[PDB]
């Protein structure tokens, strides 16, 4: 035998610049092989009665679906799409449109996967577990910071807990990034959402698991990040839109850490939405992250973002515990943070001790 | 109507890492549906005798070439070489492999080209010309800076100059980036191609052609070249060869400039090599690019590099004059430069006045 590498898969056709929506039509008439064949467009609700909604190119043969996020999605909101567009029309959809943010996009690769993939989404949570490609899917960010227009992952919350579908077939086949439809996001979801990919840059650039092409991804990303929301860029809306790409580009030979693993405690049990949870936990992380945080700070100033503060100090005991376990079961990140002693520092202690100040 | 951008074609599936060659003959076993099913190896013949060969896997069916590339790649190679696998077996190979540079890897991508699409190699240099789909072919970089392991493109000698054969069906299906197979390059042609990577960026990055997805790649890759060829990194072969990667992602959206324009007239009039061109080109182009001169300047006196002068000092009248005339009509490059008035600017006599200067 030999050691392998991760043989990594991305999307294959890309996008970018601003306008391009207008471009989607044709590359879904591409896919329209018989007069009748159709599109499932997934939509974050955000964009009903605002322009974007009239600019879809939906045909009468279309199925729209206006995906509520007010919660992140779940294996149940999967399968019970997967159904809707079975019993909307006998024939598979040519394509399946995300077009919204992470949630949405993850919708989308996930009913794609799961109208070619029986036996419910809950089945397929874990590591290429998906036995037959997907419907064609094409992702459309429309808030910038996920990088989940690039990777190979669609985050359910399953009959337990939030796990990935993982697998070369989640892969989006096409995206297109027009950072048009990322300027009407609101500040403070701008910001949170773009932390998603600055504090993943810091995270990762600190592991132990890290290779120069994931180094250099996540360096030009967060370094487009600071140009983002320290400077004051006229394209700083295509800036973000990249550094996002970038971002979800590293994911192939790096890891999270810190951030990610206690920010899961906060969404798995007290609901927090994964932008505004890691900014919530990367603010008690100074100790972890001295330097990330420090500027991360100024840029909270730079943007009035005030984050929601004492969230856990009346908490029950018993509830700091289960995401204390939560997060101390995240192995893989914590290595990533120490190295294979990690066990040694990452206790129940220390743990409480940062749920504690949040 | 609409204005539409490029839909950008990438490389599908590509593994990093020092030591992954080794990979290559389970990614070449997945192709072999039958037992007698061959693969092609086009190798650079700088690697015959040397620790490389023994490694590459190659089967008691398959055909290795040894590519010498002396000269660079033309038409009549192309066209003998894809003869020679037709005359070597009935069957078409299952994946044909390019193991070399710049060089190389044009072979490869335009063997695998002509073994589907019949006419001549020739016929097809231009854009989206070809008709099928080529033979599965994957490439494996062994020296670092061209980013052709990245491109649409294979460029390519015809019956009057270089052109290359730009198709989405050119790119490779599957590379691997092992920076050992890099380790071995001689200083000067370390430098020389490596420089084909700065340079480009410092082009690129000065063009009107020029969007935010192809400044933070050119801009990234021109950070790791100053890394390399200014600093002294314990990764170095791994840095370059990530921003060799990187600045054949940001062609997408950008176009060289005066650097190229001027290096593709000594290369088809007096025969220089890519590289090495452009290095001789870079010198005398200080009032087009001043700061990334300088650089240069500075990254040859710390490498003892030594650029050969007083090329075309004695040159024939006629001969210059040649030059000048390819140069001039390289238009998308000093559009790139100027803007739409370039041709008020792009003189026979400013360029005269270049050559003589090399
Ligand atoms: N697949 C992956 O690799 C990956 C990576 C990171 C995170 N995630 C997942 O992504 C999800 C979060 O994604 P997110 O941070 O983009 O947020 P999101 O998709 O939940 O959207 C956040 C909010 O912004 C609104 N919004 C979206 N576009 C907008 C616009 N143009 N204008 C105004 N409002 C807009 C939404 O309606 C919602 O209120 C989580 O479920 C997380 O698990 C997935
Ligand atoms: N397809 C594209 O997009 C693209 C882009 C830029 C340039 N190009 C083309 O690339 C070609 C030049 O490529 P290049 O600069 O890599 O040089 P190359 O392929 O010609 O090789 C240069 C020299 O280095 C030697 N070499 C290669 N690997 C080596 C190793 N491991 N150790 C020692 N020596 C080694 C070669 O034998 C040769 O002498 C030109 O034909 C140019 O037109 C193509
Ligand atoms: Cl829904
Ligand atoms: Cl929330
Ligand atoms: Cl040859
Ligand atoms: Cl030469
Ligand atoms: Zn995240
Ligand atoms: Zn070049």
């Amino acid at each position: 035998g030999h050691m392998s590498f991760k043989n990594f898969k991305v999307v294959e056709k890309m996008i970018f610049g601003r306008g391009s929506f207008v471009q989607l039509d044709d590359v879904l008439a591409a896919q329209r092989k018989a007069d009748d064949d159709f599109v499932v467009f997934l939509v974050d609700d955000v964009h009903q009665g605002k322009p974007l909604e009239a600019r879809i190119p939906v045909k009468a043969q279309d199925l729209l679906i206006w995906v509520n996020v007010d919660e992140e999605p779940s294996t149940i909101q999967i399968d019970a799409l997967t159904e809707q567009v079975q019993a909307f029309n006998g024939k598979l959809p040519v394509s399946v449109v995300g077009l919204g943010g992470g949630s949405t996009m993850d919708v989308a690769k996930a009913v794609s996967l799961m109208l070619t993939n029986p036996g419910g989404s809950a089945m397929y949570q874990g590591w290429d577990l998906i036995k037959k490609p997907a419907v064609h899917h094409i992702g459309i960010p429309t808030i910038s910071g996920t990088g989940a227009e690039a990777s190979r992952t669609a985050v359910l919350c399953g009959p337990v807990r939030k796990l990935g579908l993982n697998s070369d077939y989640t892969v989006f086949d096409q995206i297109i990034m027009d950072s048009e439809l990322i300027d009407g996001v609101e500040t403070d979801q701008w910001f949170y959402t773009g932390m998603d990919c600055y504090i993943h840059c810091v995270e990762s650039l600190e592991g132990t698991f890290l290779n120069e092409f994931s180094k250099a991804y996540a360096e030009k990303a967060m370094d487009l990040c600071r140009q983002v929301y320290l400077e004051d860029h006229p394209e700083k809306d295509d800036k973000l839109m990249m550094a996002s790409f970038m971002g979800g580009m590293s994911i192939a030979y790096s890891q999270v850490g810190a951030c990610h693993a206690v920010s899961y405690g906060l969404s798995y049990i007290l609901g927090y939405h994964h932008g505004i949870g890691n900014c919530i936990a990367f603010d008690v992380l100074e100790e972890f992250y001295p330097e990330g945080v420090a500027e991360f700070r100024l840029m909270m100033k730079k943007h009035n973002i005030t984050l929601p503060k004492n969230i856990c100090k009346d908490l029950p005991d018993e509830t700091i515990a289960k995401m204390v376990a939560v997060t101390k079961s995240m192995g893989p990140l914590w290595a990533n943070v120490y190295g294979p002693t990690w066990e040694e520092k990452v206790t129940d202690e220390m743990l409480t001790a940062l749920f504690r100040r949040i």
